């Protein structure tokens, strides 16, 4: 019969940090402080191979908190770069290369989520189509984030990528959004929301945040409840400065 199986290591890997008003963690909160932020990816060790969940910030972001002057949310993101987190300098001191990759697991097309795509030319990359058509045609988007040419592997809705690694479609912070939800080895189910809810408040308290349509992200967090309640995973939040105080980074892994 089916027995579970687990992917073997979790990691987080800081892949640098951006700056965001307030406002985006608690839509309630007056503009005029500033919040530096994580920024993640997450490295899988799966019986099949390596995954890796989103591709940091895009080479035009190194050494430029000012990338997105001149444009509608100037002041509103100040990325914080440098040359290390580039996603192929930080695999390559992990101990790969893009090609060993077996998959890329893009949450979202966001700047700070899909950045670096363009270096992972072969592998392929799993993004919901709702998130590839709103890339390919919203101006919002950063050409980097949608490169003609990558090996895309388009899916529509809940997806299992390899035994013990699912996808949760969990739109409406972006009109494609996917979370993840992981059997581990060490530590049995785990809910990576992504940027379904950027922190803890946003989950449990339904305080909203910086989204594409809030009434369709309050619907995903309805329904990631729903997922804890029969599964009680360890649950994670996208961008949240308080919940980085506990969290095992690399080399330490869950
Ligand atoms: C004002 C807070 C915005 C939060 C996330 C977002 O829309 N990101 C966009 C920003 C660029 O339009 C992206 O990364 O594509
Ligand atoms: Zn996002
Ligand atoms: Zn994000």
């Amino acid at each position: 019969g089916r027995i579970s199986m687990t992917v073997k290591k979790l990691y987080f890997i800081p892949a640098g940090r951006c700056m965001l008003d307030h406002s985006s963690v608690n839509s309630a909160l007056t503009p005029g402080k500033l919040l530096n932020l994580p920024v993640w990816c997450y490295l899988l060790e799966t019986e099949e191979g390596p995954i890796l969940v989103d591709t940091g910030m895009p080479e035009s972001a190194v050494n430029n908190e000012g990338l997105f002057n001149g444009t509608f949310v100037e002041g509103q993101i100040l990325p914080k770069m440098t040359e290390e987190d580039r996603i192929v300098n930080i695999l390559k001191r992990v101990g790969y290369e893009p090609d060993d990759l077996l998959y890329i697991i893009s949450s979202h097309l966001h700047f700070d989520h899909a950045g670096g795509n363009g270096a992972f030319t072969n592998t392929p990359i799993i993004v919901q189509r709702t998130e590839y058509e709103a890339a390919l045609h919203r101006e919002e988007y950063m050409k980097e984030c949608i490169l003609p040419h990558l090996n895309y592997k388009i899916i529509e809705g809940d997806y299992e990528v390899v035994p013990g690694v699912q996808l949760l479609y969990t739109p409406g912070h972006s009109p494609g959004h996917q979370s993840l939800f992981i059997e581990t080895e060490q530590s049995g189910s785990v809910l990576l929301t992504i940027d379904a809810s950027y922190t803890k408040e946003n989950f449990e308290d339904e305080v909203p945040f910086a989204g594409f349509d809030p009434e369709l992200a309050l619907s995903s967090i309805k329904r990631l409840k729903e997922v804890v309640k029969k599964e009680k995973p360890i649950i994670f939040f996208g961008h949240d400065i308080e919940q980085e105080k506990s969290c095992r980074v690399f080399p330490e892994y869950i």
